[PDB]
């Protein structure tokens, strides 16, 4: 069973397909755009996927699909799981909290928190691939 077949301009990785935004937006903006496409703001679970996310990243910076709930004080992705492989930059994260909390991933691959209305000119969607 071969899981791989993606939407156009959508990049598959394992189970998973990958849509890299470009344009300048917000984090909760970008949230949208991702909705609009039928994906989400990704998450990131694994050395594995971040090597491949990594490897397709935007140089400027792009938004993922973790932010801070002051509620529980933690960082939740928009899928609803906890932090469990992280790639934090050093000293990061930062701004927990701070109730309006939001991740990007520098160009290097290495997230850090950021104001939520700051502008990323990048942004990361996934959503599951189709299978054959």
């Amino acid at each position: 069973f071969v899981c791989n077949t993606c939407p156009e301009k959508w990049i598959n990785f394992q189970r998973k397909c990958y849509y890299f935004g470009k344009g300048t937006k917000q984090w909760v903006h970008a949230r949208y755009a991702c909705d609009d496409m039928e994906g989400q703001l990704v998450s990131i679970h694994s050395p594995e996927e971040q090597d491949f996310l990594t490897k397709h990243a935007s140089h400027t910076g792009s938004w993922i699909g973790l932010r801070n709930l002051d509620l529980k004080g933690e960082f939740i992705w928009v899928d609803g799981s906890h932090v469990d492989y992280s790639n934090w930059a050093p000293g990061e994260p930062t701004s927990r909290s701070q109730g309006e909390d939001c991740v990007m991933m520098r160009g290097s691959g290495r997230w850090n928190d950021a104001f939520c209305d700051r502008k990323l000119g990048a942004w990361v969607c996934d959503r599951l691939a189709t299978c054959t």
